[PDB]
C-alpha cells in the first residue's frame, strides 16, 4: 500500500513518462482515461478508470456514450494536429466526455437509442474545434477553457434538436410558473447529507449516491485537497439552495451542488495557490456559483435549455480575472498548474524567492 | 456664494486632498458619498448628499438599501485589497448603489421587507468582484466598466429569484402581446416636459419628478455641461419613444429617458472631449441608446428580466470603441478624465501641442 | 469575350485604379456596387450590378431598400471619416445592404410601405458605427467583422419594433411546439436540386430560384472557386436539414442553405488558403454552420427573432480562431486576402519561401 500508493497519486507523471516509448495503443488508452478524469481537473488514468466504474454504476449506456465521445474527440484532435502535450494530459477529451454523457442524459428516447451514437460522434468531433479556438483566446490571458467547449456544443445540439425533433428529441425543459409549496417539517438531515456526494455525481449528470462517492474517491486518490474542496463546494450548493427555498427534490438530486463543487475545486488550490485567504475565496466562489447556477437554470429554461456548467465556467473565470493587491491571493501560472499540494509548494518557493 | 461655490463644483479634489490626513471614518463617508454620485459619473460628495436627499424624497426604503449597498461594497473592496485611488473616488461603490436601490424597486414584497437586506448585502459583496474582473479586461483597451457590474449582479439575482421564489419574489415582467391602443389627441405637452427630469430620476429607478430635478441639481452643482447633457439625453429618449409610438405612460414614467441620459452625459464631454462634432455624436449616441433600450427591454421581457442600463453600457462602449480619422473626435485617456470643462481644457492644450 | 473577360473577373483592381482620377460620383457608384457584392465576399461592381438585377427579379421594393441602405451607410462612413480603402472596396456598405433588404423582408406591412424608408435610413446610419467598433476589436486578431454589424443592427431593430409596434410591426416569429409530421415518400429530387440556388439566394433573403442562380453567376464571374463553394455549402445545408428531419418546405425555401453557403465561401480559399485540407475543413465548417443555424433559429424564435446570419458569423470566426500545427492549413493575412485563385498563388509563393 505505501509503496504502490505514491505511484497512483497526483498526475502520475512517471507513468506518463514510461508510456512515451510503449506501444501507441497503450498511450492512446492513457490519453482517454486522463481525458475522462479531467472533467474534475484530475490528470490521472486510474481516477479515469474509477470514474468509468462510477458511470457504469449509474448507467452503462451513459458510460458507453461518454467513452465513445472521449475517443472520437481525441482522434479528431490528432487529425487536426493539435498540441500533443495537451492531448496526452486529457485536455482534448474531457469536453467530449461530458458531451457523450449529457447527450444521453437529455435524450428523450431512453437507454440504448443506438441512433444517438451519430450525433454523439458529430458533436464530439466539434469539441477539439471549440477547444482549440477558445484556447487560442483564453491562453493569452493565461486562463483555461474549463468546460466552455462542452457547454457550447451541448447548447447548440439541444437547441438544434429540441423536444419536437422527429429523430433526436430532447427532454422537455419547462420554466417554473407557480411557487413551489414548501413544507419545511419534512426536511431530512440524512437526505441532505446524501446530497453532498450526489452533487459531486451530477458533475457527470449522475444522481446515484454511490456514483458520487466513487467520483469523490477518484478525486481523493489523485489529491486529498481537491476531494475536500469537491465535498465542501457541493455542501455550499446545498446551503444556497436552502437559502433560496429551493424544492428539496432538486437539492436531493444534486442539482444545486455540481457547479459549486467544480468552482470550489478550481479555486481551492488548483488555479489559485492554496492559502487560508484563497480557501475562503474558494468558499465564496462556490456559493456565488450556486446562486449563478440557479439564475442561469431559470434563464435557460425560458429558452428550453439546461444550464449544465455554464455557471461554473462563467463564475470561475470571473474570480480568476479579478485582481487584488494581496500577495497571499496568488493566481497560478498555467504552465505550473498540476494539483493543489504541488502548486502550494511552488507558491511557497516563489514566495521565498520574492523574499530575497 | 462665489467663494464657497468653487469649493463644491467639479470633483472637489481639494477636499479629497484635505481628507487624506483626517480620521479614517470621515474618509470612509467621503468614499460612500462619491460612490453614490458616480452613478451619474460625478465624483462629488455634496452631489452624493443631494442624490441621497432625492432618493429619500422618492422612498426612504430605497434610500436605505442603496446606502447599505454602497457601504457593503466599499468595505468588500477594502477587504479584497482593491486599488485605493479607485475606492476613494467612489468607483467601488456606485454599482452597489444601483444594486441596493433596484433590488428594492423590483421586489414584489414592498417597502420595508427587512429580509431583503440579506440579498442586498450578498449581491453588494459581489459588486467589487464583478468590478475588478471587468476592469482588468476593459482597462486594457482604456475603457470604463460603466454599470456592467450592477447589471450583471442584478440580472443574476433577478433570474435566481424570479417571480415565484417563496422568500424573495421579484415583480412579474410580462412581454407585450397586443398592440397598445394609441390615442394621440391625449398627448400632453406638460407631461412630456415633466418626463425630462423623470427620465433623469429613473437612472436610480425613481419616477418622482422632484427627485429627477434634485438629481439634475446634483449634476449641475458638479458640472453644468454634464447637467445639460443629462437633460438633452432624457429629451432624446422621449423623442425616440414617440418615434416608435410607445405608450405615453411609459414615456411619462421616464422609462425612455434614463439610458439615453446616461449615454449623453458619458459621450458629451466626459469620455470624449467636448467639441461641436462630439456634441452631435453624443446626441446620436443618446438616440441610438434609446432605441437599443426598447429593444433590450422587449428581449429581456421574453425571459422575465428588466433591461435596466444594459442598453447604456453596450451602446456607449460601442461608440467609444469606434475609430475615426477626425482629429476633432477625440477619446479621453482614462487617466485624464475628470469632468467636461476640465477635459476640454486638456484637449485644447494637447491640440496646441499637436500643432507645434 | 476572352479579352473583355479578364477585365471583369476578380476584384477589378484596374477599374478601381482608373476610377481614382474620375469624377467623384462615378467613384461613389463604384463603391455602392462593391458594397452590394461584398455581402458574398466579392469586391466587384459588375457582380454588384448582377446582384441588383437578382434583387429586382425577386422584388423591386427589396432592391430599393437594399440600395438605399448601401447609399446611406456609405455616406455615413464618409461623414465619420472612416478609412477610404475600406470604403472604396465596399466594406462600409454591405452590412447596410443586408439591413435594407431584410428590414423589407421582415416587415409586416408589405411591399411599398414608404414609411419604412425612415428606419431603413436610421439603421443604415448605424452600420458604419457597428462596423468601425467591431473592426477595431477584431482586426487586432486579424479577423474580419463578417456580417456581425448587420446582425446586431437587425436584432436590435426587430426587438425594438416587434410584432405589436403600431408603426413598424415585424412579422410574427413563432417557436415550434409540435413535431412536424414528416412524409418521406413526397421527397422531391427536383425540388432538392432547386434548393441549392435558393439557398444561395437567401443570403439576401431571396427565395426565387432565378435570383439564386443570378447570384451564383455574379460570384462565378468574380471567382469560379467561390461559386463552387457557394453551391457546395448550400448543398451541405440541405443534407444537414435532412439529417435533422427538417420540414421539406424549409429546405425548399433555402433556409438551410444560406449560412452554410457563406461559411463555405469564406473558408474555401477566401480566408484560408485553398488546399485539399482546407477544402475538407470548409465542407466541415459548412455542415457545422448549418447545424448551428437551426440551433440559433430555434433559440432566437423563443424571443421572437430570426437568426439571419448570426450562425455564419459565429461559426466562421470559430473555425478561423482555431489553431493547428498543420502547415497546409493556413490562415490568410487579411492584408493579403483578395479571392481564392490569387490567395492560393500567395500561399504557394510564401511556402516556397518557407522552403528556402
Ligand atoms: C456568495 C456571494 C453572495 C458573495 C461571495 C463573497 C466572498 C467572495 C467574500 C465574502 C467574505 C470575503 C472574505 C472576507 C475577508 C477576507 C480576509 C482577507 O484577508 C485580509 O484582508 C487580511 C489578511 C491578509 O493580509 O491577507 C482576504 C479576503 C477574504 C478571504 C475575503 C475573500 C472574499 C470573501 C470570501
Ligand atoms: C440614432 C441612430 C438611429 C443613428 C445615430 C446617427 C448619429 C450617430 C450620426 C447621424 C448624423 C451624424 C453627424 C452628421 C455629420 C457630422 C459632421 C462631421 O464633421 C465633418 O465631417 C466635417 C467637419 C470636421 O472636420 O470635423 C463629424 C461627424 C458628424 C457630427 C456626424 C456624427 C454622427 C451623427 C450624429
Ligand atoms: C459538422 C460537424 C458535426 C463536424 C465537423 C467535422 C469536420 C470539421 C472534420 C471532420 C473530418 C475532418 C477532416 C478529416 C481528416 C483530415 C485530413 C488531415 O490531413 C492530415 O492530417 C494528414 C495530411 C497532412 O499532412 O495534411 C487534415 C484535417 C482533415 C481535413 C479534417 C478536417 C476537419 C474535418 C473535415
Ligand atoms: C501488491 C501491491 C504491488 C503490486 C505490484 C507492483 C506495483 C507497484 O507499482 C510499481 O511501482 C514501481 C516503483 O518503483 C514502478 O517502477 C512500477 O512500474 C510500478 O508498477
Ligand atoms: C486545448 C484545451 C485547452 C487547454 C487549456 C489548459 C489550461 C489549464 O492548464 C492545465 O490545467 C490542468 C487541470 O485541468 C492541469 O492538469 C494541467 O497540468 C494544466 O496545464
Ligand atoms: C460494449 C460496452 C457497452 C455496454 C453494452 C451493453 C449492451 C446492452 O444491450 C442492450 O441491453 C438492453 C437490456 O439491458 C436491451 O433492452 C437493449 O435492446 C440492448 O441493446
Ligand atoms: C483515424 C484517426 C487517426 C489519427 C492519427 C493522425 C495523425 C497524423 O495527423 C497529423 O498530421 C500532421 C501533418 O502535418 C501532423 O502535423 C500532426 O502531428 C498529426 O496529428
Ligand atoms: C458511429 C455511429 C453509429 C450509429 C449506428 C446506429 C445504429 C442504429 O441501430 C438501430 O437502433 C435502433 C434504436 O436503438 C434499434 O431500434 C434498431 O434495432 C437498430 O438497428
Ligand atoms: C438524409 C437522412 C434521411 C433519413 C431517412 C430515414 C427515415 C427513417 O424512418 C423514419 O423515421 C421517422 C422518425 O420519427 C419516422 O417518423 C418515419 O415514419 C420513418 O419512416
Ligand atoms: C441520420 C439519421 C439517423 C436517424 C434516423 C432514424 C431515427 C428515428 O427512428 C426511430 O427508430 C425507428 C428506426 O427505423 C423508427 O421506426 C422510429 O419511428 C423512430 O423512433
Ligand atoms: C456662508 C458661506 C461660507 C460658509 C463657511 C465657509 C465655507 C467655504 O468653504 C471653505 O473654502 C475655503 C477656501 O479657502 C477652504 O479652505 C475651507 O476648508 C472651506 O470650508
Ligand atoms: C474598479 C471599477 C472600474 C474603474 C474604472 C474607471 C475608469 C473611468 O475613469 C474614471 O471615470 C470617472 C467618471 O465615471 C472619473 O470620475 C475618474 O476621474 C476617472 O478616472
Ligand atoms: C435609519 C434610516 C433609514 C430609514 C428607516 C425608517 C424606518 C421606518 O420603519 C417602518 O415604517 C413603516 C411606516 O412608515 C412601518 O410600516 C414599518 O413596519 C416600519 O418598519
Ligand atoms: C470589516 C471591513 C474592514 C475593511 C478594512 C480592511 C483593510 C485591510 O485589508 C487589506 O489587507 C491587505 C493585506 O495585504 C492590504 O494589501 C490591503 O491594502 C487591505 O485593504
Ligand atoms: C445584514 C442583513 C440583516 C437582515 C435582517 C433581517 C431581519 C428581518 O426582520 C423581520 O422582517 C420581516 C419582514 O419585514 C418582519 O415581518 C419581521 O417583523 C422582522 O422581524
Ligand atoms: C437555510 C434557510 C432556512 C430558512 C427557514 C426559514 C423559514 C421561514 O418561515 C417560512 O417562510 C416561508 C416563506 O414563504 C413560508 O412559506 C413558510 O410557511 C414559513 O414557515
Ligand atoms: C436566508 C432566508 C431569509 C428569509 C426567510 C423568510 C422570508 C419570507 O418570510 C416572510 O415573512 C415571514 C417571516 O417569518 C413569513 O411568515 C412570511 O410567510 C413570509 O412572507
Ligand atoms: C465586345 C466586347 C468589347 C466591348 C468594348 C471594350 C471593353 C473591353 O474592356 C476594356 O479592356 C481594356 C483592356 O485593354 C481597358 O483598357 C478598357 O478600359 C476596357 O473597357
Ligand atoms: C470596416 C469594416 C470591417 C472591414 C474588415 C475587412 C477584413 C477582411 O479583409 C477584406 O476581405 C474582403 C472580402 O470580404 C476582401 O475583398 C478584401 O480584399 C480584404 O481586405
Ligand atoms: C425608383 C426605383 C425603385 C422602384 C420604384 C417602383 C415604384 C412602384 O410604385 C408602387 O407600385 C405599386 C404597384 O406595382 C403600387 O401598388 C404602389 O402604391 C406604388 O407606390
Ligand atoms: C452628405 C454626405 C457627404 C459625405 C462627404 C463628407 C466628407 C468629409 O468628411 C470628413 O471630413 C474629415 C475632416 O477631418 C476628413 O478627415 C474625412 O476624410 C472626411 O470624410
Ligand atoms: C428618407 C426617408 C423618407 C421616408 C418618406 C416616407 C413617406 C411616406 O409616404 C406615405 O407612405 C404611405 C405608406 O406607404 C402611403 O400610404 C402614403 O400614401 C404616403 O404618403
Ligand atoms: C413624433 C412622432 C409622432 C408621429 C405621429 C403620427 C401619427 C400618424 O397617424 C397615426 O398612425 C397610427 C399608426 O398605427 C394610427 O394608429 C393612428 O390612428 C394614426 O392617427
Ligand atoms: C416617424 C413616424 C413615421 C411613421 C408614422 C406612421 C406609420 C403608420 O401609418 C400607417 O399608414 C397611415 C399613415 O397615415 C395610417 O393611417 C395607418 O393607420 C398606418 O398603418
Amino acid at each position: 500500500f505505501p509503496k504502490a500508493l505514491g505511484y497512483v497519486t497526483g498526475d502520475m507523471k512517471e507513468l506518463a513518462n514510461q508510456l512515451k516509448d510503449k506501444p501507441v495503443v497503450l498511450q492512446f488508452i492513457d490519453w482517454i482515461l486522463r481525458g475522462i478524469s479531467q472533467v474534475v481537473f484530475v490528470n490521472n488514468p486510474v481516477s479515469g478508470i474509477l470514474i468509468l466504474v462510477g458511470l457504469l454504476v449509474q448507467n452503462p449506456w451513459w458510460a458507453l456514450t461518454g467513452w465513445l465521445g472521449t475517443v472520437v474527440s481525441t482522434l479528431m484532435a490528432l487529425l487536426l494536429s493539435q498540441d500533443r502535450s495537451l492531448i496526452a494530459s486529457g485536455l482534448y477529451g474531457y469536453n467530449a466526455t461530458l458531451v457523450g454523457v449529457l447527450m444521453a442524459v437529455f435524450s428523450d428516447k431512453g437507454d440504448y437509442f443506438w441512433w444517438l451514437l451519430l450525433p454523439v460522434c458529430a458533436m464530439s468531433m466539434t469539441c477539439p474545434i471549440f477547444s482549440s479556438a477558445l484556447n487560442s483566446v483564453l491562453s493569452k490571458w493565461d486562463l483555461p477553457v474549463f468546460t466552455l467547449p462542452f457547454n457550447m456544443a451541448l447548447s447548440m445540439y439541444l437547441s438544434a434538436t429540441g423536444h419536437y425533433n422527429p429523430f433526436f428529441p430532447a427532454k422537455l425543459v419547462i420554466p417554473i410558473t407557480t411557487a413551489p409549496q414548501i413544507s419545511w417539517s419534512d426536511l431530512s438531515a440524512l437526505e441532505l447529507l446524501k446530497s453532498i456526494p450526489v452533487g459531486v455525481g451530477q458533475i457527470y449528470g449522475c444522481d446515484n449516491p454511490w456514483t458520487g462517492g466513487i467520483f469523490l474517491g477518484a478525486i481523493l486518490l489523485s489529491s486529498p485537497l481537491m476531494c475536500l474542496h469537491a465535498a465542501i463546494g457541493s455542501l455550499l450548493g446545498i446551503a444556497a439552495g436552502l437559502s433560496l427555498s429551493a424544492p428539496f427534490e432538486n437539492i436531493y438530486f444534486g442539482l444545486w451542488g455540481f457547479n459549486s463543487s467544480l468552482a470550489c475545486i478550481a479555486m481551492g488550490g488548483m488555479f489559485m495557490a492554496l492559502t487560508w485567504q484563497t480557501h475562503l475565496l474558494a468558499l465564496g466562489c462556490a456559493l456565488f456559483t450556486a446562486y449563478l447556477g440557479v439564475g442561469m437554470a431559470n434563464f435557460m429554461a425560458e429558452v428550453g435549455l439546461p444550464a449544465c456548467t455554464w455557471p461554473f465556467c462563467l463564475a470561475t473565470l470571473l474570480f480568476l480575472i479579478m485582481t487584488t493587491k494581496n500577495s497571499n491571493i496568488y493566481k497560478m501560472p498555467l504552465s505550473k498548474v498540476t494539483y493543489p499540494e504541488e502548486n502550494r509548494i511552488f507558491y511557497l518557493q516563489a514566495k521565498k524567492r520574492m523574499v530575497e
